[PDB]
């Protein structure tokens, strides 16, 4: 039957996976845990059949899975989007890891009380990481050419997130700005972002120093 | 000709990749940057042909690569070790990500001046992460059965590293202790660990608050 995706009701780690499932027009069900609901999770945690229990989880009936990169690579694998030969596979994993540098970079420093002095240091590395993708897109429509791969939806969620932290970071990167409007003009993604299912905030878990609460940026 | 692997002369991010190349008896060359040599790196950085310049890099002549998970997945891919069908592939990526939780968990908190109050908090989550692998090995020789996969060499380097941080964390986890002696009894790995090429320290870059310098634990 329909797979289950389970996570906190935040963007977090699972947001690139939802956009991929949306692009692909795949049916899936979500178990969302709200913030008062830690207890729900800790009870179900061990009775779900996961060998490495954690959130997000993905259950299929062929598969019971818990790492967010194992889940989005599996859904893309199932649709033949993962690579092709070792070299194409490795290219897509290098794109994957270069956007995890920007995204887990926000996460490292969110939740520290020192976020504000941490902000300034992260933001001075960010333009060199951004220039690498701006140059990649110089001749491509999507990160690996004319076709959408799962790293495209990971880079859309990282640009969405560093723009709350500094609204001006993409001025200077015009290809990156068009790539963001290009993902939003994909009709399945436009429909989802206007949906009742879209979760616009928080970015991080509700207790972070940046991207938490039920708010406003920085 | 022989591939080049380039990194700082530390264990860091590349240590599971070296043990895999050693298990596999593959020839490779290393460009090691010592600590006074940042400048060397920053000069060569842009003249190497990498689309996403960073350390480690892996050059092949079929491939020029820079994310440490794209490099170790490629060498394993080339030897058919990566998976088999979507489900086997996803299993190996979930193992990958469950040991990156322990390893990038040491890294997050190393380099903070607050490492000491950060230590105590990480160490109280560590036994639940460790129990998941102890239970995985309860009926297996290696993490995915009777055959070594690259996640095995990632879990060996994470157990090596949390044992400098708390020498007693594996007392209670006897399968995990035997798994560590079992990887060291693999003859290619025994030979390498007695080698002139083995880099025993630092664990992190030489400036970290834990695993840095040219030292001693914690």
């Amino acid at each position: 039957m329909s797979p289950i995706l389970g996570y906190w009701k935040i963007k977090g780690l699972v947001q690139p996976t939802r956009l991929l499932l949306e692009y692909l027009e795949e049916k899936y069900e979500e178990h969302l845990y709200e913030r008062d609901e830690g207890d729900k999770w800790r009870n179900k945690k061990f009775e779900l059949g996961l060998e490495f229990p954690n959130l997000p989880y993905y259950i299929d009936g062929d598969v019971k899975l818990t790492q967010s990169m194992a889940i989005i690579r599996y859904i893309a694998d199932k649709h033949n989007m993962l690579g092709g030969c070792p070299k194409e596979r490795a290219e897509i994993s290098m794109l994957e890891g270069a956007v995890l540098d920007i995204r887990y970079g926000v996460s490292r420093i969110a939740y520290s009380k020192d976020f504000e002095t941490l902000k300034v240091d992260f933001l001075s590395k960010l333009p060199e990481m951004l220039k690498m993708f701006e140059d990649r897109l110089c001749h491509k429509t999507y990160l690996n050419g004319d076709h959408v791969t799962h790293p495209d939806f990971m880079l859309y969620d990282a640009l969405d997130v560093v723009l709350y932290m500094d609204p001006m970071c993409l001025d200077a990167f015009p290809k990156l700005v068009c790539f963001k409007k290009r993902i939003e003009a994909i009709p399945q993604i436009d429909k989802y972002l206007k949906s009742s299912k879209y979760i616009a905030w928080p970015l991080q878990g509700w207790q972070a120093t940046f991207g938490g609460g039920d708010h406003p940026p920085k």
